[PDB]
């Protein structure tokens, strides 16, 4: 059965409330982003009405095979009228295609559900500027002081550096970046930029990449692993047993792996600066973790929040412990203390 914090009231509405059977009393279905923790229980068999970015869309379309009359695209930043409810898309600065939601109700409550997000301060200048939100219903992977990690741009440095380094030493050396879901294409991308190569993938991948609407896409991407010094691998095999492996299917070509794993906040980001970070080594094979996330730090969190003002704050993420749900409302109490709302 659906938990409340995925239910919008005063409407027919739910949000990434897929794996519950048939919600009584939802007329249409709310999807934020195609990560497989939201989507969970969508098929070719679903028989409800779907509202979504274009790029989720186009996912549900080809991966899922979601039957296209049940499938609403919505543009960004444009007012939309479903079943009778005034609604907003807001890009979410998560994924490709994630989206924040802001819903207009009947009787003159404002709700904002930020799906995942990363908050920006540009955020502070969408159509969010205009209005007075009650509700907040807010993506808190990450709130507690201790989660800290730099920005994507200097992420995306670190690793573009290492990678041309790396290769104009030894022209021999291939560049592999582990992948499991859609999101932080920018680090395979740049890194094969810097190189001048194309990224190489499974075909699954390269369909899941066409899907995405990315300008000049079949410039940087491809199927042809023998053309390509950068490929793609997924996440579990980003480990010295499945990198060896690799090595030997690439037939001589190559003497050494230099390899990625994005993760989000690992603890020795408690510690570590961006520049200061090593690889772990076994032989001719490296591996980098770099902190590159698609969630809100504890800081760029608390500035959007204590920005918006919100009168009420439901959190999405961390609301199973009590430990957790107590954490939690301390720092928004804390928030608003501060602010003065
Ligand atoms: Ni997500």
């Amino acid at each position: 059965t659906c938990p409340f914090y995925k239910k919008i009231p005063g409407t027919g509405f739910t949000v990434d409330a897929f794996q519950y059977g048939v919600v009584e009393g939802c007329t249409a279905y709310f999807l934020t982003h195609f990560h497989s923790d939201h989507y969970a229980g969508l098929s070719k068999h679903f028989t409800f009405p779907v509202y979504c970015s274009e790029i989720t869309g186009n996912l549900l379309k080809n991966k899922l095979h979601v039957q296209e009359q049940y499938i609403h695209p919505l543009p960004l930043d444009t007012e939309c009228i479903v079943n009778g409810v005034k609604v907003v898309l807001l890009d979410a600065n998560h994924c490709p295609g994630a989206v924040m939601i802001l819903f207009y109700l009947p009787n003159g409550t404002v709700i904002l559900h930020t799906g995942d997000f990363r908050a920006d301060p540009s955020m502070e200048r969408s159509l969010l500027a205009d209005q007075k939100v009650h509700m907040l219903y807010l993506d808190t992977t990450y709130c507690s002081p201790e989660y800290t990690f730099p920005s994507q741009q200097e992420v995306i440095r670190f690793a573009i550096n290492t990678a041309f380094e790396a290769v104009t030493l030894n022209p021999h050396a291939l560049v592999v970046c582990g992948t499991y879901s859609i999101g932080k294409e920018k680090v395979f991308l740049a890194i094969a930029d810097v190189l001048g190569s194309k990224v190489g993938m499974s075909q699954e991948k390269y369909k899941t990449l066409q899907c995405l609407n990315i300008p000049e896409i079949n410039s940087l991407i491809t199927t042809d692993m023998c053309s390509s010094l950068v490929h793609l691998l997924p996440m579990m095999q980003i480990n010295f047993k499945g990198l060896q492996s690799h090595l030997k299917k690439c037939g001589g070509k190559y003497n050494q792996i230099l390899a990625f794993r994005p993760t989000g906040w690992t603890h020795s980001n408690k510690f570590t600066r961006i520049a200061d970070v090593i690889p772990q080594t076994k032989g001719n094979i490296s591996i980098y973790g770099i902190p590159y996330s698609e969630h809100s730090s504890y800081l760029e969190m608390k500035r959007f929040v204590q920005w918006l003002k919100p009168q009420k704050i439901i959190p999405t993420v961390n609301v199973g412990t009590w430990k957790s749900r107590s954490t939690m409302e301390k720092y928004f109490r804390e928030w608003k203390l501060e602010a003065g709302y």
